[PDB]
């Protein structure tokens, strides 16, 4: 697990306007919700042989390719079968909150940046601290993706689009992505499939 | 332990233009560089009773105040400690990546968001996957703080800079932080004490 650079594939599947709802909803509610989100959306990488890198909050961070080799197209494979499961989970979750008087509070959303590339994933931070984690634009990306694209959106990059059909391709584009000194072709893909 | 609103300090320590530096150096150097940053950045936390929450990225999210209680003052004491520590051992830090050849890149800095407020801290995610964290605005402000104020600048919050001296509040100023409906009153304080 000791840092190395690695084609992986980041997906970051962050809720839209979550901080929307860390003031709408209760405290309770906010984590209930936020845990159980986490819960489909984890279990959404998980199931898809993805790697919670960690969450940023409302965001979901998932590794395809790391720790555990995964090829490209299988990390891009897995990466948009979870962030598309990610959806899934989240219609049902959002059914459920809905149905609960948890959101109905915009019904839980979440944009997904999904993108692979040459990222330095291993173990960091301290050996008192560390957690395994892709360092590196490639992550960037993904984020820059995740936050780019539209809510229940799946953004992955040129990278990783080139592995899902055109078809499921919805609508390429170039973004100015934050931390990126170059316009990011980034193609948010079919929620679906 | 279970998710329940805290006041709890949020500090969040990003390193400003860490993808200059991703693309930059090397991979190697990315992670040892990154890695020994959070080292430093981590033991500035630990150090100052600080909680790494996480590190997104080159960005070290530490809370004060959880999981183990602090009292608000303490809280940004330590922050605030953690930070002009972090600030320090960063000095040290691209001292030795500037005589080693990591840094001189730019000497890595670091934008340091220190907030301190509600924020539902505690276990997050799937039983598959649960990391302590703080969730709320209050995480968001020390975040976009942190990303808000300048390089090697601890910006911290009106709730946090009520705690320290005027003396070392380098400048008070409201910004308009992401996700936070109204100006946000950063204080960027005296990264040295
Ligand atoms: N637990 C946590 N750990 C680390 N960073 C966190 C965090 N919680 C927040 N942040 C940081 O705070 C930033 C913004 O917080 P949101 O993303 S929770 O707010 P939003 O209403 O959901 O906004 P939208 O999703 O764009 O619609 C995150 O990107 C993190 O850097
Ligand atoms: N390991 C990681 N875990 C989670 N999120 C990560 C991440 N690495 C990157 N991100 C996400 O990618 C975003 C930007 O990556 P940078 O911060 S590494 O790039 P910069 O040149 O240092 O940017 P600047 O510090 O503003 O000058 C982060 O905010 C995370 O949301
Ligand atoms: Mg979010
Ligand atoms: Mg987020
Ligand atoms: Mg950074
Ligand atoms: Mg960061």
């Amino acid at each position: 697990l000791r840092p190395e650079p690695r084609l992986i594939t980041i997906l970051f599947s962050d809720i839209v306007g979550f901080t929307r709802m860390s003031n709408a909803l209760q405290s309770q509610g906010v984590a209930e919700l936020l845990n159980e989100y986490l819960g489909e959306m984890t279990r959404a990488v998980f199931e898809n042989q993805g790697t919670v890198d960690k969450f940023v909050g409302d965001a979901i961070m998932a590794l395809y390719g790391a720790p555990e080799e995964m090829s490209p197209s299988e990390q891009v494979r897995r990466a948009i079968a979870t962030a598309r499961q990610m959806l899934v989970a989240l219609e049902k979750l959002n059914q459920g909150w809905q149905e609960r008087g948890l959101v109905g509070v915009p019904p839980v959303r979440f944009r997904c940046g999904i993108h692979q590339g040459m990222a330095v994933v291993g173990l960091f931070g301290s050996q008192e601290r560390s957690d395994f984690t892709a360092i590196g634009p490639s992550v960037n990306i993904a984020a820059r993706l995740q936050e780019a694209t539209a809510p229940n959106s799946i953004m992955v990059s040129a990278m990783v689009a080139q592995y899902v059909p055109d078809e499921e391709i919805i609508k390429r584009e170039f973004l100015e992505l934050k931390g990126i000194d170059e316009p990011v072709m980034t193609c948010v893909i079919n929620p679906n499939m």
